[PDB]
């Protein structure tokens, strides 16, 4: 599909057997999701943005379905105000910017 | 153009007669640029991102050319980690997400 940017590009995603709304975010290097109790091993990480840094948990090889498109890769989990799909998974679903 | 997302979508912009590099950021409602002198009146404002809130100067109805396309809109200037072009300007240049 084509998504215009008049409003926030929120789409439904499916992760860990759960449906969530997440932002398709070309400005985010890596996908970061609101705090959730994923199983598995993880590694601490810090990501920086407007306002400074937050601490997150980095999970590797996590399957996310984004609008029916499957993807698998790094998912970070931490106190973000919004679920964010970053470039690491956007490439995997064939997402481009166009103008 | 069509821009893939294996790398950061960085583009050259021109603002205040000056060239800069900025990030096309579909996750940003607003456009925030690093500290710079811009002519015209400005109002102090607060904006929040992943890490908290920062003080910025809001410039309204500013001319800014993004990878060859002209926009005239609101630009926030302050201690952002990188220059980010948000939806208020991405819409003006006809930018969409496609997959
Ligand atoms: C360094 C580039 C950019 C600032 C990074 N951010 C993504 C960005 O899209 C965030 C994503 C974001 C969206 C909404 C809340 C918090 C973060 N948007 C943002 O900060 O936009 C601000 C400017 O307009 C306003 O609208 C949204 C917040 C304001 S981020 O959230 O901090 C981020 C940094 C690293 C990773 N791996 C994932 C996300």
């Amino acid at each position: 599909p084509q998504i215009t940017l008049w409003k926030r590009p929120l789409v439904t995603i499916k992760i860990g057997g759960q449906l969530k709304e997440a932002l398709l975010d070309t400005g985010a290097d890596d996908t970061v999701l609101e705090e959730m109790n994923l199983p598995g091993r993880w590694k601490p990480k810090m990501i920086g943005g407007v306002g400074g840094f937050i601490k997150v948990r980095q999970y590797d090889q996590i399957l996310i379905e984004i609008c029916g498109h499957k993807a698998i890769g790094t998912v970070l989990v931490g106190p973000t105000p919004v679920n964010i799909i970053g470039r690491n998974l956007l490439t995997q679903i064939g997402c481009t910017l166009n103008f």
